[PDB]
């Protein structure tokens, strides 16, 4: 390509060019204001189309990195605003681009994102629909640094679709606000996947990474040889491995190489995959990453004739370890979709050490002869786990089901911090009124995705305060055994009671003035807070203190009195509390 930038416009095209630089430079440029990255925006796109009109103009034929870094360095505010990014201004390339990642500040200094009132929305939103939509992508951008753009741009396109039904209706906060949730978890998920891979590919290994990426090709594509899933997965890792770096255009372009490799070999890798291949550039990979499984072929025997029965086993091993564990991964994965990536792991896991151990002795056959019984309580114990919480979700609703994880993560762990504790059981809540909704064949891989992120947001939460021993033990551990050493966890006899305080335990008349959600929340802080002070309490007598609470509060926001009602029979029910537990 002669001129880069002038392929780039013609691939994208105009608004997708216009919005990816736009989110490039927020993430690089996180303190200048929205007018200053449009003139940019707008002067980039200029020189971008007199490239496209002829190829052999002044500046068109350098690199993007190269451009990319002057407009960077045009800035006149870039020393007395940053520092030491100007510094980066001396070097040449591709230092100068490395040195601007460096510098690339996550987690800045700069106030939260409020949300407005739909009313507001909808007016900002018709009066000027693109100074409002690029102007929220903007910050979403700089306070975001490393989040990729396609997907923030995918995301915009969600949120601008959402505006666009929901303010021509008569409610319009009864339309925005779900997708407005709904669209923030997804963004937070996604953030959190991208960091959890990253640093699971830094910390854990390539080899770790390879068997994650060997058991998900294989449960998405089973209908393919075990050659092309290992090509796929090293292609898929060193993708991975170049995307956690940050550079942005390498990250694209190692997954434009992909995809184009699988468009191309769609014979051999699935049939479920036409859609995908007909897309753009830009949202051909992200089609490709969120596809559907296979299905498998139904001919498909067990895995007895090649592992365990049949002889050469112990030679196939000892000639490749790595490459005969990895086929066994691959062959086991495409039989159960079902199943999770972190539960074919710890039977791999457990064959290579059955193997290791009973390999190294006379007459193997008689030690891994009875080896796939020891997967039968290995499976079972999340099926175990799945359908019972399901059942406490079929006796109570998404809140009370809250509460009572509240209550159980309470009592047995009480150290952490209440609001921290009510954030989590209430995003365990969603989580099981997400995934128990589907049948048992999809349930294990919905539970372990999302409580992949739960947990993750746990302990990045607890690393910042480290409280119990026990919590900072369930991370930093495999991440196959965070949810085992979770649910390992019993009731902590080494707590102690915390002194009564009456200030906790009070309630006044703006109780029933907050909404439906801020009163569910208060409700479950006294509840952290009533467990906390008396954690011996069984379920009968918490059960009558919450029955007793809900009888309190709904004598008195429909009654004569207002402000005398909470402080004066709230005295009786904090003793009459008192006197039991
Ligand atoms: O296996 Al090989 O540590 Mo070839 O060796 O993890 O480090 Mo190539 O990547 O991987 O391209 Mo690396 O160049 O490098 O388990 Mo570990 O069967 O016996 O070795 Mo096995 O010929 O065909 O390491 Mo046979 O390619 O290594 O596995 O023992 O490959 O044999 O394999
Ligand atoms: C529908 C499908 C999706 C379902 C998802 C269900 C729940 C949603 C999952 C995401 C949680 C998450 O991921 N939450 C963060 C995000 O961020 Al944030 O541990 Mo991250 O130490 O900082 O105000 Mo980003 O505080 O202490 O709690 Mo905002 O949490 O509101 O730390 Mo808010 O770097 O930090 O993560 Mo606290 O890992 O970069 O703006 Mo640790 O920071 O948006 O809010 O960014 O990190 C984490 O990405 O806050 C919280
Ligand atoms: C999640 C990343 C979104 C990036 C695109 C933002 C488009 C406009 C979003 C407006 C709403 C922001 C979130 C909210 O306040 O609920
Ligand atoms: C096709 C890739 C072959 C090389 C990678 C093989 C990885 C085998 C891992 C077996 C399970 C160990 C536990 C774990 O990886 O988390
Ligand atoms: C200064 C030039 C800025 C160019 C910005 C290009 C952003 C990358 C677009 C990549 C589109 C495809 C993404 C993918 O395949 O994963
Ligand atoms: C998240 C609230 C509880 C309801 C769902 C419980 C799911 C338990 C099993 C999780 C699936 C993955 C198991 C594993 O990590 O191997
Ligand atoms: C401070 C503790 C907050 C909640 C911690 C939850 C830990 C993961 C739980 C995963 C599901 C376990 C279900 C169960 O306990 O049977
Ligand atoms: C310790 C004396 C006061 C204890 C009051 C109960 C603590 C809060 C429990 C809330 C249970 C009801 C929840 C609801 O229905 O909204």
């Amino acid at each position: 390509h002669k001129s880069e930038v002038a392929h780039r416009f013609k691939d994208l095209g105009e608004e997708n060019f216009k919005a990816l630089v736009l989110i490039a430079f927020a993430q690089y440029l996180q303190q200048c204001p929205f007018e200053d990255h449009v003139k940019l925006v707008n002067e980039v796109t200029e020189f971008a189309k007199t490239c496209v009109a002829d190829e052999s103009a002044e500046n068109c034929d350098k690199s993007l990195h190269t451009l990319f870094g002057d407009k960077l360095c045009t800035v006149a505010t870039l020393r007395e605003t940053y520092g030491e990014m100007a510094d980066c201004c001396a070097k040449q390339e591709p230092e100068r681009n490395e040195c601007f990642l460096q510098h690339k500040d996550d987690n800045p200094n700069l106030p939260r994102l409020v949300r407005p009132e739909v009313d507001v929305m909808c007016t900002a939103f018709h009066d000027n629909e693109e100074t409002f939509l690029k102007k929220y992508l903007y910050e979403i951008a700089r306070r975001h640094p490393y989040f990729y753009a396609p997907e923030l741009l995918f995301f915009a396109k969600r949120y601008k679709a959402a505006f666009t039904e929901c303010c021509q209706a008569a409610d319009k906060a009864a339309c925005l606000l779900p997708k407005l949730d709904e669209l923030r978890d997804e963004g937070k998920a996604s953030s959190a996947k991208q960091r959890l891979k990253c640093a699971s590919l830094q910390k854990f290994g390539e080899r770790a990474f390879k068997a994650w990426a060997v058991a998900r090709l294989s449960q998405r594509f089973p209908k393919a040889e075990f050659a092309e899933v290992s090509k796929l997965v090293t292609d898929l890792t060193k993708v991975h491995t170049e995307c956690c770096h940050g550079d942005l255009l390498e990250c694209a372009d190692d997954r434009a190489d992909l995809a184009k490799y699988i468009c191309e070999n769609q014979d051999s890798i699935s049939s479920k995959l036409k859609e995908c291949c007909e897309k753009p550039l830009l949202e051909k990979s992200h089609c490709i990453a969120e596809v559907e499984n296979d299905e498998m072929p139904a001919d498909l025997p067990s895995l007895a004739a090649d592992f365990v029965e049949s002889k050469d086993v112990c030679k196939n091993y000892a000639e490749a370890k790595d490459v005969f564990l990895g086929m066994f991964l691959y062959e086991y994965a495409r039989r159960h979709p079902d199943y999770s990536v972190v539960l074919l792991l710890r039977l791999a896991k457990t064959y290579e050490t059955t193997l290791e151990k009973c390999c190294a002795a006379a007459d193997p056959h008689e030690c891994y002869a009875k080896v796939f019984d020891e997967f039968k309580p290995l499976v079972e114990e999340p099926q175990n786990l799945i359908k019972q919480n399901c059942e406490l979700f079929e006796q109570l609703g998404e809140y009370k089901f809250q509460n009572a994880l509240l209550v159980r993560y309470t009592k047995k762990v009480p150290q952490v911090s209440t609001p921290t504790l009510v954030e989590v059981s209430r995003n365990l809540g969603k989580v099981g009124s997400k995934c128990c909704k589907h049948p048992e064949a999809k349930r294990m891989p919905c539970a372990e995705d999302y409580l992949s992120v739960v947990l993750n947001q746990l302990c990045v939460l607890h690393e910042k305060t480290p409280v119990s021993d026990r919590v900072t033990k369930c991370c930093t551990e495999s991440l196959v055994n965070r949810r085992p050493c979770f649910s390992a966890l019993e009731v902590d006899e080494t707590y102690v009671p915390k002194e009564f305080n009456a200030e906790t335990f009070t309630f006044h008349a703006d109780i029933c003035t907050l909404s439906e959600k801020e009163r569910q929340i208060k409700k479950q802080t006294a509840l952290v807070e009533l467990v906390k002070h008396k954690p011996k309490a069984t379920k009968e007598q918490l059960k009558a203190v919450m029955d007793d609470f809900a009888a309190f509060v709904e004598k008195c926001c429909k009654a004569d009195d207002k402000e005398t009602c909470f402080a004066e029979e709230g005295k009786k029910l904090v003793a009459a509390s008192q006197a039991a537990l």
